[PDB]
């Protein structure tokens, strides 16, 4: 296919691994845009997994279908987390860019969360 | 009403709250009895609360409704966590004693929980 892919992310976080993933699996009873939805397609508490389906008429504009996984685990103890973030998608025609600058801010977006919850 | 009431216990965990709160949510994918079911109808990661309804067999035996509801609460920085775990319920009838063998049952299965996750 063309239109099929995955761009995924790996970066560091300071807070611990359950504290980061819940708040992130609480966060997202925010849609991620003003006509937005976000349905959880799998998630796991104890593996500190999850994969949300993501709509709106903006998203909509760029991908058919956009999927987004989380995968978070311990660096060591005490020592942070790393955070595996991986857009699944299809695109609505193949002169569409991979999500570069999306993932860009998605990372932004999850390093604002590690210090919203590390200083509150 | 002679069949409304609820019953409530508060202990400590040596388990993180984020993490204890975790495990709980997650291990509620299994039933707490062979013909168990088991429905969330309110959940926070971040406030690390919960209410879910339960029923099967055993439990409509004794209980028209059953609900439990669980406060997990930092005590310090890795000094564990304080837990209150309550039953809201309607008897069946006026004689069925309050929860009492239930709830210490749910104390035990929590300090448990505690212990196995503590310790991986």
């Amino acid at each position: 296919s063309t239109l099929k892919g995955a761009l995924s992310v790996k970066f560091d976080v300071k807070c611990p691994a359950d504290k980061f993933f819940s708040a992130f699996v609480e966060d997202t009873n925010r849609p991620f845009e003003k006509n937005g939805k976000t349905e959880i397609e799998a998630v796991d508490l104890v593996k500190k997994t999850m994969t949300i389906q993501m709509s709106g008429s903006e998203i909509q504009k760029y991908f058919k279908t956009l999927k987004g996984s989380i995968a978070v685990t311990p660096i060591g103890v005490g020592d942070g987390s790393h955070v595996v973030w991986t857009f699944h998608f299809e695109k609505v025609h193949k002169d569409i860019d991979d999500p570069h600058s999306i993932i860009d801010e998605s990372v932004k977006y999850f390093k604002k969360l590690d210090e919203a919850i590390l200083n509150f």
